């Protein structure tokens, strides 16, 4: 599914992600844009073998199995594959286990070098919230 900028604001306030750790909603909304572009079923493969999975692109090196990671953790006790469901559940309960690991929303590379210290709250005017 490829998710509406407003509509994806809306399931990820719905899941607790406003404000979650800190984070204000345009956070996760530019995370999302740059990471998946707000496709659900977005993968990329990384240097390592591991993948990323989904509409926050969370890696199988830590968080997921996909059964062709070795060495990896599953943190977040999923398979990899329920991170790509239309259904954002499984990717926002992760996510708040990843955000809460010590480093935050510096975890996603894509919300570091475009997202942080920017307008993030542009990624959700005119939406109602
Ligand atoms: C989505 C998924 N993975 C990535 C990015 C965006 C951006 C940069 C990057 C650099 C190294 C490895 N993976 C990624
Ligand atoms: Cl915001
Ligand atoms: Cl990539
Ligand atoms: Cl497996
Ligand atoms: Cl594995
Ligand atoms: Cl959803
Ligand atoms: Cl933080
Ligand atoms: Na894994
Ligand atoms: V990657
Ligand atoms: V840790
Ligand atoms: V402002
Ligand atoms: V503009």
């Amino acid at each position: 599914k490829v998710f509406g900028r407003c509509e994806l604001a809306a399931a990820m306030k719905r899941h607790g992600l406003d404000n979650y750790r800190g984070y204000s909603l345009g956070n996760w909304v530019c995370a999302a844009k740059f990471e998946s572009n707000f496709n659900t079923q977005a993968t990329n493969r990384n240097t390592d073998g591991s993948t990323d999975y989904g509409i926050l692109q969370i890696n199988s090196r830590w968080w997921c199995n996909d059964g062709r990671t070795p060495g990896s953790r599953n943190l977040c006790n999923i398979p990899c594959s329920a991170l790509l469901s239309s259904d954002i559940t499984a990717s926002v309960n992760c996510a708040k286990k990843i955000v809460s690991d010590g480093n935050g929303m510096n975890a996603w590379v894509a919300w570091r070098n475009r997202c942080k210290g920017t307008d993030v709250q542009a990624w959700i005017r005119g939406c109602r919230l």
